[PDB]
């Protein structure tokens, strides 16, 4: 059962990146290269290159294990003789950091939103088992210029696999925002935690909670733990925020509240839609049907790399909404409250539900748009299965997917190009029966434009 996720979309290509792209501008430097604003020539589609200079497989691979609102997409990759070249989706509302220089101070209100998606995506990422040990304002990025921008959280080049059993010993953060077991020598996820607390702490007051004349001065008084309220900005600030940054900034690990925790607690949920986006969005995933492996490949495709963030900011909204508990899954649980909460909407009545058949209901749903059978409907496969069919499955996504999919040019995918797309060596022969008995016309072992066309085209 091959399982269908964004991630194996991402292949080390075999085409030059200049083949392929098209610097515009410089979006931001790093310690080892830059960040650079490319169009994709064939189509001007705008993406952010991140740019290595050897003089990292795992950045990429563990991007690729990343489907998450509040996470950076990457779309491909390329290596160079000199170069690694990381195709990211561009997010044109910049850096935290520059927002946090002019606006100043955060709106408690804005500053629970700004908290409450970052700890969802480091919640995915702890699930994961997945550590950031970088982040900062200058590691997050506003998605567009509007006044409540989603955020974005980027710069997975310090990041790594943990496991629960063995502790981390490695040396990495950045003075204001590494937690103090970090420097110690011996530390677990809970430092995400921290680094998320002293960001926290900074969005409700512009400043850092642990500061000095230099590095070394900070680290002292980072390794001290000792901040204060002391400020006159706090009196405005209420204790359940204080309470929160408390929590997150304990100085001891297994005293520090998780991310999971962090979620649930009261600030963060204290502090809309259309009925009609979410009828139809809940309509849409409803009338998904499974279906074979080539169809399914190709939606997700559609899904997870062919739609734009100016496509998806309805859908995202919604996808938070209903996952109560913000770790960036939806489970059958509040898929099912997602539709009790539209019937509520709708008038209807509690009491006059069918809450078993509402969980059947939902059990098949989750059968039909579990692209990667791991019991969750994750972020991508919400988007491939409850945007508009017919926006989805435009003519230009349609060409741009066959494409992708047939890749020695020949104009029909072959079983091998559908293993490639997967990521596997050969597809069974079974499930290769299985598609073409649903799609092959010419009758000749494989599928042309034509075919694929019609496939995905019965909505
Ligand atoms: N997708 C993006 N869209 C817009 N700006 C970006 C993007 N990715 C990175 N940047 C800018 O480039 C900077 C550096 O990128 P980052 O991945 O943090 O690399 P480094 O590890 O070298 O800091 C970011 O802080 C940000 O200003
Ligand atoms: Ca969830
Ligand atoms: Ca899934
Ligand atoms: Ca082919
Ligand atoms: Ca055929
Ligand atoms: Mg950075």
């Amino acid at each position: 059962k091959l399982a269908a996720t964004p991630g194996m979309f991402v292949q080390h290509s075999t085409a030059a990146f200049s083949d392929r792209y098209k610097g515009q501008r410089v979006l931001g430097k790093g310690s080892f290269g830059e960040v650079i604003l490319c169009k994709d020539k064939v189509t001007g589609q705008e993406y952010a290159v991140k740019v290595i200079s050897k003089r990292l497989l795992k950045e990429v691979e563990l991007l690729k294990k990343l489907d998450h609102p509040n996470i950076m997409k990457l779309y491909e990759f390329f290596e160079d003789k000199g170069y690694f070249y990381l195709v990211t989706e561009v997010y044109t509302g910049g850096e935290l950091f520059d927002e946090i220089i002019s606006r100043k101070r955060f709106s408690e209100v804005d500053a629970a939103r700004i908290i409450r998606q970052v700890l969802s995506g480091i919640t995915y990422m702890h699930k994961n088992k997945i550590v950031h040990r970088d982040l900062k304002p200058e590691n997050l990025l506003l998605e567009n210029k509007r006044k409540d921008a989603n955020i974005r959280i980027i710069d997975f080049g310090l990041s790594t696999h943990f496991e629960s059993t063995k502790k981390m010993k490695d040396k990495i953060g950045t003075a204001y925002y590494i937690a103090p077991e970090v420097l110690h020598g011996t530390y677990d996820e809970k430092c995400d935690v921290w680094s998320t607390g002293v960001i926290l702490y900074i969005l409700l007051s512009g400043c850092p909670p642990f500061n000095g004349a230099n590095e070394f001065d900070i680290l002292k008084k980072v390794e001290k733990g000792k901040f204060t309220f002391d400020l006159p900005q706090w009196k405005k600030v209420s204790e359940p925020a204080k309470d929160l940054i408390r929590k997150m900034l304990a100085y001891v690990p297994t005293m520090r509240i998780s991310a999971r925790d962090a979620l649930e607690h009261e600030w963060l949920k204290t502090t809309s839609i259309d009925v009609p986006s979410l009828e139809s969005t809940i309509l849409n995933i409803r009338q998904f049907q499974g279906t074979q492996k080539l169809a399914a490949a190709a939606l997700l495709y559609m899904g997870s790399k062919l739609t734009t963030n100016e496509e998806t900011v309805e859908l995202n909204k919604i996808f938070q909404r209903m996952d109560k508990n913000g770790d960036g899954q939806l489970d059958k649980q509040e898929l099912m409250e997602g539709y009790v909460e539209l019937m509520k909407l709708k008038g209807e009545d509690v009491s006059a539900l069918d809450q078993s058949a509402i969980e059947f209901e939902v059990e098949q749903v989750l059968d039909a748009v579990d692209f990667d059978k791991n019991g969750f409907i994750e972020y991508s496969e919400f988007v491939t299965v409850a945007m508009d069919r017919k926006t989805l499955l435009s003519r230009q996504r349609l060409e741009r997917a066959f494409g992708m999919f047939d890749a020695d040019g020949s104009g029909k995918i072959s079983s091998s190009e559908l293993a490639t797309i997967f990521g596997v060596s050969e597809v069974d022969s079974e499930t290769w029966r299985r598609v073409l008995a649903e799609v092959d016309r010419n009758n000749d072992g494989e599928v042309d434009f034509e075919e694929f066309r019609q496939m995905l085209l019965k909505l």
